[PDB]
């Protein structure tokens, strides 16, 4: 059952109503993860899953239809939300018979979630992150399973069970000092029931060498807020869900609950880039706050803080700063071993190397044709440092990184820098691969076939 202080806040008729419910919950020692996730999932379902109103091309009279379209909000009645809340609690409270939780108990709660899920659905669909999705559709995405287990543990009074988050995987931590770990969901087959010890030991990006986020209840709220998915379709985001996420992230920010959450700070900066809130820090300040957070709390072993920053510089045509931030990105990855479950960060580096940097340099070339970053040997050195970090990442790893297609874009990006610029650098490389082709990189003529042979040499 819901406390009367919670019920008095319903019905929710606006974004602001939702923000007040979140503000009220975050003022308590145990913000109700199940209540809050159900509200967000309900609002998201009727704003993005079933879009009620779609998202026109002057005259003396008023226009027949709203000339700028409509935004809307689906009213969240207490009756609807409490009914779903009671459904979840009856389910969880019934399936387990009851300040440190044991491994046997955590596995039990995890199994309750796991075995409730549909046997066959597309695990990568949008809008199956929330407990609304779990209750009304018996479907959860990978990290949504972990969040639901944490939520179920809170509903059972297991105050020591918490969400653990890397940059692409989720599990639970528990025990005396939060040092116990259990896999509860799949990634990518599954390691459910295992500890994460072997993943931390293999130095894969997926477990961040142990420098992963151990949430408290307030960061679990921040997680579900980051989990809002505004996509209506591939080309259309719900303005309302973006605005809801933005107001909620600022609320969490002001309470200090994004201090140890770098990707949440980058998320907020991305939103401020599109819709700046007057009186708030500008996006660059927030991007640098996320980098400072990763340095302070996670040993500077996170990748995305620098990709957030680089992307902003890229969209703002700050070529020098973008290239330096990508070089900084590769400098963090170079100390990891590329493992089989690391595909997500691989795809991000792939798009940077083979699309975003080529586009950035083509943009810069269009300015020069009409000082330019393409005439700056520091920019060229940053490009080489980016590839050096990727090569060192690959070096000695169980999985190859570079393939022939990467060499095509490298040759093209090298060519964007005139030989007279390239011949000015004096660089030392970490990777054997880059050491083995330093002279090819600074030669007046760029030997495409040799660079392809060298970049594709087997690790
Ligand atoms: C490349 C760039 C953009 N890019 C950066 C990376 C994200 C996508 C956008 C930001 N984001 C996250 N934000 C906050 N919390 N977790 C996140 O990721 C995880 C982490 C562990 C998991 F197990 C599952 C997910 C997926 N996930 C989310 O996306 C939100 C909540 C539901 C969780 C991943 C420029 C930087
Ligand atoms: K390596």
């Amino acid at each position: 059952g819901l406390k009367t202080a919670q019920k008095t806040l319903f019905p929710l008729r606006s974004i602001d109503d939702v923000v007040r419910l979140f503000a009220a919950e975050l003022g308590r020692e145990e913000p109700d993860l199940v209540l809050l996730s159900l509200v967000l999932g309900f609002v998201e379902h009727f704003l993005a899953v079933n879009r009620v109103i779609p998202t026109p091309e002057f005259q003396p009279s008023p226009a027949p239809d709203p000339p700028g379209g409509l935004t809307y909000f689906p009213v969240a009645d207490l009756s609807i939300i409490a009914a779903l809340y009671a459904r979840f609690t009856a389910q969880i409270r019934g399936a387990v018979d009851l300040g440190v939780s044991s491994r046997e108990l955590v596995k039990k709660v995890s199994d309750v979630i796991w075995n409730s899920l549909s046997r066959s659905y597309f695990k990568d669909r949008a809008h199956i992150q929330s407990l609304f999705s779990f209750i009304t559709g018996t479907k959860l995405d990978s990290s949504g399973v972990a969040f639901a287990v944490v939520g179920a543990c809170q509903a059972l009074g297991l105050r020591d069970v918490h969400l653990a988050l890397s940059e692409d995987h989720a599990w639970v931590v528990f025990g005396p000092n939060g040092e116990q770990t259990a896999e509860v969901t799949w990634h990518g087959e599954d390691r459910r029931g295992q500890t994460v010890n072997a993943g931390v030991a293999e130095r894969s990006w997926l477990y961040l060498k142990g420098s992963y986020m151990r949430c408290d209840r307030k960061m679990e709220v921040a997680f579900m807020v980051c989990a809002i998915n505004p996509s209506i379709d591939l080309h259309t985001d719900s303005l309302e869900l973006l605005q809801l996420q933005q107001k909620l992230l600022w609320l969490l920010y002001d309470l200090g609950h994004l201090e140890r959450y770098p990707m949440a700070l980058g998320n907020l900066a991305d939103l401020e880039e599109l819709e700046p809130t007057p009186g708030r820090p500008d996006p660059l300040t927030l991007y640098h706050k996320g980098i400072a957070s990763a340095k302070t709390y996670y040993r500077d072993e996170h990748i995305y803080p620098y990709m957030y920053l680089a992307g902003y510089h890229c969209r703002n045509r700050n070529v020098r700063e973008a290239l330096q931030a990508w070089a900084d990105t590769a400098t963090v990855i170079q100390d990891y071993n590329y493992c089989r479950e690391d595909e997500e960060i691989y795809k991000e580096f792939f798009e940077v190397a083979n699309d975003v940097i080529p586009n950035l340099l083509k943009e810069a070339a269009s300015l020069l044709e009409a000082g330019s970053a393409l005439q700056d040997p520091e920019c060229f050195a940053h490009l080489l440092r980016f590839y050096d970090g990727i090569c060192k990442w690959e070096e000695g790893s169980p999985t190859p990184v570079l393939h022939v297609g990467w060499a095509t874009f490298l040759v093209q990006s090298l060519g964007r820098f005139e030989g007279q610029v390239r011949q000015k650098v004096r660089i030392t490389f970490q990777s054997e691969k880059m050491k083995g082709m330093k002279e090819l990189l600074v030669a007046t003529k760029i030997n495409s076939s040799a660079i392809k042979l060298q970049l594709t040499a087997q690790s």
